């Protein structure tokens, strides 16, 4: 170990997809039959987390001018 | 509608999540817009613009 | 349709490879029925029979 130190030596699943993208396609036509927005539930959630964001910036002021022991 | 709903339970798919997370921010809404409100109640539209 | 559509895609399938190799031979007997209307208008039908 100090003659090293010297010398410098030293001492699957691709089918369980390609089923799952079949009966996700086969889903994507029944709904579109159907006339069903699969994501008309999170476009109108996302919507919402903006009014939050808005009202939320509105009351982080106030809190700004009057202070947060005035307005507790 | 049947054949959609086995699909969806197969890919393990819930249809519903979305209008729930809505359903629970449209109540955080609800929630700062009586905060908000109160403070209007309190200091006066004329103070609070 | 539509499923059938989904599944012939699965399946790795060309539901049109029939009529394409068909237009393709199609052309070629347009050429061969042109190269021998011509030996027909230059050697004449009495000779050509």
């Amino acid at each position: 170990q100090k003659y090293a130190s010297i010398v410098g030596v030293d001492l699957l699943e691709e089918i369980t997809k390609d089923h799952k993208v079949l009966a996700r396609q086969q889903l994507q036509v029944l709904a579109r039959y159907l006339k069903m927005d699969l994501d008309n539930g999170e476009r109108k959630f996302l919507k919402e987390k903006d009014t939050v964001a808005e009202l939320q910036a509105q009351l982080d002021y106030l809190n700004a001018e009057l202070g947060e022991f005035f307005v507790n």
